[PDB]
């Protein structure tokens, strides 16, 4: 059952992104939570009005309002007094993972602050493969960074995250989002770099079914690198769980092994 919040209490600021799919505005919020009279959430409008979308959207809004975990972007509800049709989410001051980790890279992020992001982005995927919940699209892009260098996970062919299965058999699986994570280990590592930006779309694929790996990150110490070969697996069966993954960087988290980049 999906919260529904009323147009009078939704005020659009300044719209913070877009896409196909509508436009993101950040929007200050009366009568949602009991201590704030107002405060700040991100608000997504949907640029369609008709049934076959209506239903896609109230499917979201209730699988959004299902999944609640420490770092899985909170959801608070919906508007559907008319077109469009409002999300609201809670807002994430810095943005995307992605933007996020350009513009703190050559002030830049130190090893312990990058090793934190990772977790968070383990804990949120432990979460979802708990329930069985395969996210299909798991990247930088789709994860958002709020105060205090909180990192949630959001937008619930990126052929450049996806294992050679995925790619050739359209099979995305549990071990499919696994991969997927150390392809975001190397985008954490890479401050926000591109898999493969040296290569096309095309030579991507071939790189990737032929069993190609990343190279190791220059600000990624071997024992990071050692946990995104073990994501990268070529059968789904012989790479790692993410409840793994997660405590192997929950234990560099706390610990950060003495790495100083420039070394190597």
């Amino acid at each position: 059952c999906v919260h529904h919040i009323k147009r009078r209490d939704i005020v659009l600021k300044w719209e913070l992104g877009e896409g196909a799919f509508g436009k993101v505005f950040l929007a200050e919020c009366h009568n949602l939570l009991p201590e704030q009279d107002k405060m700040l959430v991100a608000v997504k409008a949907l640029k369609e009005a008709s049934e076959s979308a209506r239903q896609d959207f109230q499917r979201e809004a209730e699988l959004l309002t299902m999944l609640q975990h420490q770092h899985i972007v909170r959801f608070f509800g919906v508007c559907t007094e008319g077109r469009p049709l409002l999300m609201v989410f809670e807002y994430m001051r810095h943005g995307d993972l992605n933007r996020f980790l350009r513009s703190h890279g050559p002030g830049p992020l130190g090893l312990g602050q990058l090793l934190a992001v990772a977790s968070q982005v383990a804990a949120g995927m432990v979460y979802l493969a708990g329930l069985h919940f395969v996210h299909r699209d798991l990247a930088t892009r789709n994860c958002l960074v709020g105060q205090g260098l909180v990192v949630k996970i959001g937008d619930f062919l990126p052929i450049r995250w996806m294992p050679p299965e995925s790619i050739l058999y359209r099979k995305f699986t549990t071990e499919s989002d696994v991969w997927s994570f150390g392809v975001v280990l190397w985008e954490i590592f890479t401050y926000g770099k591109q898999p493969w930006y040296q290569l096309s779309n095309t030579e991507a694929i071939d790189c990737i079914t032929q069993g190609r790996e990343l190279e190791r990150p220059r600000a990624c110490p071997p024992e990071v690198y050692a946990i995104m070969r073990g994501c990268w697996q070529r059968e789904p069966q012989q790479r790692h769980s993410i409840k793994d993954v997660h405590a192997r960087l929950q234990a560099l988290a706390q610990a950060p092994p003495v790495y100083l980049d420039v070394l190597g």
